[PDB]
């Protein structure tokens, strides 16, 4: 019921179509359940006491039923369409709403949650939930209605035969359900054993380096063989129980029909059934049988849809631990570009036991180039993650012109901070689209504006030399670029963004000249914090900071 | 046909069961196809020209048909069992054979191929292939046989009615197949569009750090919304074509049955059909209809099984690029333990553009401790990978006592080399099983032997202090151990292996004493090559080698 209110509100914008489709479902079902009654009359017209006017009755009964079938098909076709489209619209709203919720979450969420799981929840689970309040809902509704009308029509056609069926079917159904539960137990045992053999395989294949190192390849093969030989043993037992069940179920189905023909055939003489009447009863009995299986499948899909529901309401109602677009914007006169780290303590969410910063204090002055030095893996790149507020420190404060960056709007704070990595991330778009990404509105930037920043970044030359120019598709699924080329597109993107604060992370001879010339134009008049591996940039940097054991161990000029 | 020879040979060990199951499939199908003929006789006994002895004929006809149904169910049950078990045995042989092929492959194969893909090929594709030569094969065989007998029985029951059905069904079927192809086109267009919207989502979710850095969260949401709004547009068009098809197909099905009742009903007077005869024809026509759908589904599963086949024959017929158990074994007098690297050039298979070793030359003398020094990420751990022959160098040679390690048996070469990592890999087994892993036969080692190596490795104390002692389950799915505890179990495993060559890769105060005391006992009388981060082990090492830019830049004693 509380989860049903969520599913009712989800189907609510399509209430108009779902009500129309249900109206068309009613018509299609009414025409469909009338068919065995009229088919029974056709059979009796030909085979009860055929008169000379039997062909005249048959012709109007068949032409009449043809028109009803054409009407029923049109009503069913309209139902399927309206039900499918309603689901499509619900899924569409779920997809846009889920993706919006996902992108609003903090980086820490993505650090723990797999991309594939988010994509599967956005593609599979969204489609399943939409289907459950539409396609599945109408399927179970139709099935529930046809069973009801069917049982009612069996008692109408022959109360005696219907009473007999209803005295045989429940005991047999109870026995079959008990057998069905025992069969499910043997299936779980086999599937749990299969999982165990697969877990062993996954562990040894995953750690094949250790298996090889000890020469245990043949030892693991024999170990795995024993686990899958056990699966086979359990599967044979499950196969025997399934064969005995299917045989008993099959025989029951055949003998029950044989009983109805016998019992019905011997009914004398006012409770007697004509061959057409017996055809009505059998058709209605077969419709109840189908409808029972329909309700069974409906429950199976309703449970799958509820399982998908829980996975989606989990992300749709999720609140990010770090603000998305909440905070204050500092004035043009209030913002100078001076940044300060004060006793910062931080460990990544994936590895909280491994500290990255242990009492990290650093003062980056406005308009001055600060060089960050240290060994590989010391945690220099983590400084840029905390400055852009991708994570909040466990202890300590990061301030901009005396104002805590936690009080400010992170979207605005990031618009004033730019970054040029050693290996920049470029999307599978055109060179122009990737450059336009810097602007607050990449749809507002003109072709002349993209060309201007490309000339300053010394990128215009190689870009024009490409067959499609600025429309040359880069990224992973695009044209392979050199480190220097990728960096100059990253400089062009940063130049168009025009940040006050710039963060640099540091190659042949030809590339490194045009890149450093463009980096010079980019660095000028900006607060620069560069993580260096080259002694050339440390030498001309305003101040140098050494990071050792998560703390600024040394501070001052290159010579000092 | 060439792939069919592979599927024939796969079913060949179970030829005896599959022939028995086919024999039982023949009986079950023969009894099943006889049922509409005898049911038609039951109907006529009651409703053609009912005599006073109609109940006597009906009783023996129903009791007779009951016995035949009981026989048919028993024959079908036996078939299902024999078919399922044959498949299970084929899948079992495929699983043991595929896992054997996987573990025999070189490390480079696992570096490029995902673990999950190997597991899915070992669980899903193995089960599918087995099903295709058994369960599916019998399903398509039964379906093919029932259609054949069905059509033959329709012509037997009424040649006139059968000719009419066969003059209506093919034109309608041709039209439906043309409609079915157009419907598949609109479905592909929608599913290709869905893939595109998902690819965009996957790329932006995967690179959420870049999306946030430029404040393009709202920009990507709007970009994705446009892609899924297009999916919805294409899905509505597909929904309209599907509704029009289902309506036309449904109507055809109903009107064809209505035509057969009409045509058949008006058949006069020697070609006339009794109500039972019409029931036979309709039942046989419904059996052909089911059988046509059965052959359709059989082809669908045969193609899926052939697709699975290709994925498996790819790994089963695969030859490892590096020898598995091929080579020569050096004599006890010929082997001293002296190792030499000569102008080794190597780059990992995943990143061949990034060189790790660039003219690497190192001489490790027998019984002497050699310390390897260098910065983090210089490629010191790669030395152990090439020494254990997990990869072969692109240029250069690795020799043992003047003999090229490429000529020797890698399984034997690895039995003489042991390794103790900083973070050792322990399987989710007991402490004793993990220690026993060192021995050439972990089933041969006694409890006294595991206790002896545990006492020497200073591990016996904490192991006995555990609730289950040596039977304490460690690894990922087990009891959490400290770095020192894990290292002492790794020393116990190495002590039991008893290698001539030992490779060490380098922590509080209490752990580091008992670990270094155990490492001392382990190092003694062995050729040791240690990658150090601690100045204590470099100081007492026989010779020190410095690795810078993939080459031994410095060589000699700690003081020198
Ligand atoms: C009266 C109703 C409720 C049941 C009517 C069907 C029975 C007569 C069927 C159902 C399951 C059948 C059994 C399914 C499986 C087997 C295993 C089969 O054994 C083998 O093929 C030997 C090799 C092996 O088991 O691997 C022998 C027949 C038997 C007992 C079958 C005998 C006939 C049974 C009991
Ligand atoms: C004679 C045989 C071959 C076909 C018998 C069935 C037809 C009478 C059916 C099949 C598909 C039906 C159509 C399926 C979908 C629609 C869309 C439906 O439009 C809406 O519900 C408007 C909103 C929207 O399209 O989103 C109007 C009826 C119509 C044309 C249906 C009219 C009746 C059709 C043509
Ligand atoms: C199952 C077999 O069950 C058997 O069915 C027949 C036919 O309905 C019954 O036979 C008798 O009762 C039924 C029901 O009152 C009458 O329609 C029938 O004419 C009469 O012969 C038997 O009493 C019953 O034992
Ligand atoms: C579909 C309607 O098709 C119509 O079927 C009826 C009944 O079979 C045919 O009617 C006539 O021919 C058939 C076949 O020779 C005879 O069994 C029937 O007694 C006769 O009235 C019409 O000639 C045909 O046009
Ligand atoms: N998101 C993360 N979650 C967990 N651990 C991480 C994460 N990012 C980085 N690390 C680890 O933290 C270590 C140091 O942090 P990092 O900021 O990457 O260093 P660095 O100074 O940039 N080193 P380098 O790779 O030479 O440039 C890395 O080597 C990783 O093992
Ligand atoms: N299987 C592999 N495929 C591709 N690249 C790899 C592989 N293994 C390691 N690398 C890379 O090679 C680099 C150096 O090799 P490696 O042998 O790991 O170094 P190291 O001296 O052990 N450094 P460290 O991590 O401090 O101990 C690593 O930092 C990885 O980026």
């Amino acid at each position: 019921l509380p989860e049903a209110r969520k599913l009712l509100g989800l189907a609510y914008p399509e209430r108009r179509r779902l009500a129309a489709a249900v109206g068309f479902l009613t018509m299609s079902s009414v025409i469909s359940m009338s068919a065995p009654f009229f088919l029974g009359k056709i059979i009796d017209v030909i085979y009860t006491n055929p008169t000379v006017d039997y062909s005249d009755n048959l012709t109007r009964l068949c032409l009449g039923l043809s028109a009803v079938f054409l009407c029923g098909a049109a009503a069913n076709a309209i139902r399927v369409y309206l039900m499918q489209t309603s689901g499509q619209r619900i899924v569409n709203r779920l997809r846009t709403s889920l993706f919006s919720s996902i992108l609003r979450q903090e980086v820490a969420f993505f650090d723990k949650t797999r991309t594939g799981e988010l994509i599967n929840r956005l593609s599979s689970d969204t489609a399943l939930l939409g289907r459950s309040v539409t396609e599945n809902l109408s399927d179970g509704l139709r099935a529930g209605a046809q069973a009801s009308v069917g049982i009612s029509m069996m008692f109408f056609v022959s109360p005696n035969l219907a009473t007999f069926v209803l005295s045989v079917v429940p005991p047999v159904s109870i026995i079959a359900v008990i057998y069905g539960r025992y069969l499910r137990k043997l299936t779980k045992v086999t599937q749990d054993s299969l999982a165990q053999a697969t877990q062993l395989a996954e562990e040894r294949i995953g750690n094949v380096r250790t298996v090889r190192a000890f020469g245990k390849e043949m030892t693991e093969i024999e170990k795995y063989a024993s686990k899958v030989d056990h699966v086979m043993q359990l599967a044979r037992k499950e196969a025997f129980a399934r064969a005995g069940f299917f045989g008993a179920t099959g025989l029951s189905g055949n003998l029950i029909v044989l009983s109805v023909l016998y019992k019905g055939g011997l009914l004398m003489g006012s409770a007697h059934m004509t061959v057409g009447e017996l055809s009505s009863f059998l058709m209605y009995a077969f419709w109840v049988g189908i409808s029972i299986g329909g309700l069974s499948s409906f429950y199976s899909e309703l449970m799958k849809g509820l399982g998908a529901g829980g996975r989606l309401w989990e992300l749709l109602e999720r609140e990010p631990k770090l603000p998305f677009n909440e905070g204050v914007i500092l004035n043009e006169k209030s913002f100078q570009g001076a940044l300060e780290f004060k006793n910062v303590h931080f460990a990544y969410p994936a590895r909280p036991e491994v500290p990255i910063f242990q009492d990290f204090s650093l003062s980056i002055p406005s308009g001055s180039v600060t060089a960050l030095v240290g060994p590989s893996g010391s945690g220099k790149s983590t400084v840029l993650s905390l400055l852009l507020r991708l994570y909040d420190p466990a202890s300590g404060t990061i301030s901009l012109d005396g104002h805590d960056i936690r009080q400010l709007n992170p979207v605005w704070l990031r618009s004033k901070i730019g970054t040029v990595s050693q290996e920049p991330i470029l999307f599978s778009c055109s060179i122009a689209e990737n450059i336009a990404y810097g602007a607050d509105d990449p749809s507002s930037v003109t072709a002349e504006e993209i060309q201007r920043v490309a000339e300053v970044a010394n990128a215009v030359a190689f870009i024009r030399n490409f067959p499609q120019g600025f429309n040359t598709v880069v990224g992973e699924k695009g044209v392979l670029l050199s480190g220097g080329q990728k960096q100059r597109i990253a400089i062009a993107r940063a130049l168009l963004k025009n940040p006050k604060i710039l963060l640099l992370d540091e190659l042949d001879a030809e590339n490194e000249y045009l890149v450093q010339e463009a980096l010079d134009r980019l660095m000028d008049g900006r607060t620069v914090l560069v993580i260096a591996h080259h002694l050339s940039t440390i030498k001309n940097a305003n101040m140098v900071a050494v990071l050792d054991q998560g703390k600024i161990t040394e501070y001052g000029k290159h010579e000092e």
